[PDB]
């Protein structure tokens, strides 16, 4: 969630600054805004006091401090996320290589807003307080980047997340990165960085929907049905039946399945109480197959 992130980028080159820190709130969604909102406003001055409120709101609390927001791709391009992941994904991401930077927003798998800047500037991203604070910080040097070397500019940038770490939404370590050579394919590269990452939601995508054709099989699994006829020693079950070698996403699909026990063939095989047997005899049918409806 939303911390602090800081990016100059100019003629010398870009310089960005990012803390580590996740917040994840478990409890209801309007005890939640209320913890999010003092956290956010920095009416919260520490974790003694976020703990303690969120106990008292009836919210559990997880703090992870292994979200890298900030890295650098290259010799020539660094960049940043702030990220919302609620029932959707929020994402803004900064980009900057040597006098340009790109801000891009995006909801899910679109991208909804972009920004290119060429020249000199600084972007920052995270909550309010933090916001503010660090451009109240920044007014103070901000001026001189352009002039200065990138060593400074990155100083300068520590400094403020230094005076500002005490703060709860961000972690104990941060990193800052800096460049100093122009991307002359700035575009293409961040191009490519999006694409990854509709890449890596289109495999998430693929596992839920595997996990849900694998539910999916598993309550259609017959408890109770004339399911078929023995025919070679096999059952030959009707329109309404499959079988299927295994609980998978993707199994292997028999309308005619081995099946072993004391019965002949015109037999019609049934099910009752997830039990398998011939109808009339009641005798017992075993098959190493799982049928399913259809």
């Amino acid at each position: 969630s939303m911390s602090l992130i800081i990016c100059y980028y100019g003629k010398n080159g870009a310089v960005i600054g990012g803390d580590r820190r996740q917040i994840f709130f478990r409890g209801s969604e309007e005890n939640r805004k209320i913890l999010e909102e003092k956290l956010y406003s920095g009416e919260i001055k520490s974790e003694e006091e976020l703990y303690k409120l969120a106990e008292k709101l009836n919210i559990k609390i997880i703090i992870e401090d292994d979200r890298e927001k900030v890295r650098k791709i290259s010799d020539s391009v660094v960049c940043g996320e702030v990220r919302s992941l609620g029932i959707d994904a929020k994402r803004r991401r900064v980009y900057a290589t040597k006098g340009k930077c790109a801000i891009v927003d995006i909801l899910n798998d679109t991208v909804t807003n972009q920004t290119i800047k060429e020249g000199f500037g600084i972007v920052v991203l995270g909550n309010r307080f933090l916001k503010k604070k660090a451009e109240e910080e920044l007014k103070r040097t901000a001026k001189l980047f352009p002039m200065m070397p990138i060593q400074q500019i990155e100083d300068a940038i520590k400094e403020i997340f230094e005076k500002l770490k005490w703060h709860p939404t961000v972690s104990k370590e941060y990193d800052i990165y800096s460049v100093n050579k122009y991307e002359k394919n700035f575009e293409e590269v961040i191009k490519k960085d999006i694409e990854s990452l509709f890449k890596y939601r289109e495999q998430l995508r693929k596992q839920l929907i595997d996990f849900g054709k694998v539910m999916s099989i598993v309550n259609k699994i017959v408890k109770n049905g004339e399911i078929g006829v023995i025919k070679d020693g096999k059952l030959h079950l009707y329109d309404d039946y499959i079988a299927i070698d295994k609980i998978d996403p993707n199994p292997k699909v028999f309308k005619v399945v081995d099946v072993e026990g004391n019965f002949k063939d015109g037999d019609i095989v049934v099910i009752e109480n997830g039990d398998m047997k011939i109808k009339g005899t009641n005798e017992k049918v075993t098959t190493k197959y799982i049928i399913i409806h259809k």
